């Protein structure tokens, strides 16, 4: 009869409840005779005096997330504890074979938010009638105060086993929309079974609309994902996506085809999907250049609208079948999505590339690193034509890329103009969602700092109309897509 222990590490905000800050496992039920178990832990100053509660928690199932974020898929007792106690106690009547348990907290009203605010708590001994038990240390416990931290899309939600690839938009109006893919039966991508869903907030993200599944997947090899949003200069909501068999298994006949849909009512409503692919490549393609082209796919997340109204993304395009790579293309549009053009090559051997606006109005791509080329760093390049032609800008490289889906922001920080980019720390690995700060007039970069450690993986970066960051990444080995606010200085002050 061992005991297992996680601290957690995920982020928290002001006025939480519940959240778990350590939890235990036993590895058989409490024998007969057993009448009481007793749980010691330690708990910092610090740590309680942000936090107005604590709590023991019992439960039938070992969760992964705060047990508040399975929305009642995860069933459980909540005994309090005074958050000066630094034990508590529990017949086995009432663990009832149970044997998962939780030390949990409510979180206080703290307005600080800089580095320093790290919530942490230990469990140091549990005793069945006074025998204490063995107890293994797996994970130790640090959550980071943040101004919002939520939880949009996790596991069994909704009756979908899982969740992948998020997207973020702010319009105009200030309406936040959040995508993802429905992953309804495992984590894999297409030719898997997947929907588009999506959620709204209307107050800068404080809560949000109950998930609307808007594109629905119709079958293995009919399935859909890898959204990216704009907005267009006239208004309107554009998304695009890709649906049907996976990258490889795409041909010029039989492609997985890439789709547009739209919104002229804050993401309300979206017209039916319509096929964009014969734009791009295959046998309907008007090129015959790109007749024999096989797959092609925008960048998940955000596309770039500029300020002359063309809308771009960048596809990642796979032009022959003797080779597992892709060479970047803009696909973009001057006339409000109606028709859609490519621009010359933009990356040999690219990836998800993503685009932003230089001060100077050069446009800047971003291109994921595939297969550890090079020194492993994250790829470059400068337009300075508005996307139709393109030429790699070493000057910008200097962040280490494991392989992943980031963003970019153009942000004014301290007077100074500088691109945030979100993307894994690593090393060589989905871990620990980062950013960095890129100084424009030095080319430099900044050290990392460490959103969210953690198995970490694509992320997606919206700017809040205060200037606060919108954060959207992929939580977890079964992962969460999870909303994280935060401000420059709390993450880049000293
Ligand atoms: O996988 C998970 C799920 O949250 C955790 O184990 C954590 O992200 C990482 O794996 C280690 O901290």
């Amino acid at each position: 009869q061992e005991v297992t222990m996680w601290g957690d590490s995920h982020g928290v905000a002001p006025n939480q409840v519940r959240r778990t800050l350590v939890k235990v496992a036993l590895s058989e039920s409490l024998p007969p005779g057993a009448k009481q178990i007793r749980i010691g832990f330690s708990l910092p100053k610090e740590t309680e005096e942000k936090v107005t509660a604590l709590y023991l928690l019992v439960s039938d199932s070992l969760a992964v997330r705060d047990l508040p974020d399975y929305k009642g898929r995860v069933s459980y007792d909540s005994f309090p504890i005074s958050k000066e106690d630094r034990t508590t106690a529990l017949s086995a009547d009432s663990v009832a074979g149970r044997r998962f348990f939780y030390l949990a907290a409510d979180i206080g009203p703290v307005a600080s938010f800089s580095r320093s605010d790290t919530l942490t708590a230990r469990v140091e001994e549990v005793a069945v009638d006074g025998r204490p038990l063995p107890l293994k240390e797996l994970s130790p416990a640090s959550r980071r105060l943040y101004r919002g931290y939520e939880a949009l899309f996790v596991p069994g939600d909704g009756g979908s086993r899982n969740y992948r690839i998020p997207a973020i938009l702010k319009t105009a109006n200030g309406t936040l929309i959040a995508m993802a893919d429905r992953r309804k039966y495992n984590q894999t991508d297409l030719p898997e079974d997947i929907d588009i869903v999506m959620r709204r907030s209307t107050d800068g993200g404080k809560s949000w609309s109950d998930p609307r599944i808007i594109v629905q997947g119709e079958g293995r090899n009919h399935g859909f994902g890898d959204v990216a949003l704009v907005q267009t200069q006239a208004g309107k909501l554009l998304m695009i996506f890709v649906g049907g068999v996976g990258l490889w298994q795409s041909t010029p006949d039989r492609p997985q085809r890439t789709y547009i849909s739209e919104s002229r009512d804050e993401g309300l409503t979206w017209s039916p999907p319509r096929d964009i692919t014969h734009f791009i490549f295959g046998k309907d393609c008007a090129d015959p250049g790109r007749s024999r082209w096989l797959a092609s796919f925008c960048a998940s997340g955000q596309g770039l609208v500029l300020p002359s109204g063309r809308i771009t993304f960048v596809a990642a395009i796979r032009e022959s079948g003797q080779e597992y790579v892709l060479n970047n293309y803009v696909l973009y549009s001057d006339d409000e999505g109606d028709t859609w053009q490519l621009s010359d090559c933009a990356y040999r051997r690219g990836d998800e590339a993503k685009l932003s606006l230089m001060p100077d109005g050069r446009v800047l791509m971003s291109i994921r690193n595939q297969g550890r080329q090079e020194s492993r760093q994250r790829f470059f390049a400068l337009s300075s034509d508005d996307g139709l032609t393109w030429e790699r800008a070493k000057q910008f490289e200097g962040i280490h890329d494991p392989g992943c889906n980031g963003a970019m922001l153009q942000v004014k920080r301290n007077g100074r103009d500088q691109v945030l980019h979100s993307l894994p720390l690593g090393p060589d690995g989905r871990r620990d969602g980062a950013v960095y700060l890129f100084d424009h007039v030095s080319g430099r970069w900044s050290a990392p700092v460490v959103v969210n450690s953690g198995s970490s993986a694509y992320s997606d970066m919206t700017l809040l109309a205060d200037g606060t960051i919108g954060y959207f990444v992929e939580e977890g080995d079964e992962i969460s897509l999870v909303f994280i606010r935060f401000v420059l200085d709390d993450l880049f002050d000293v």
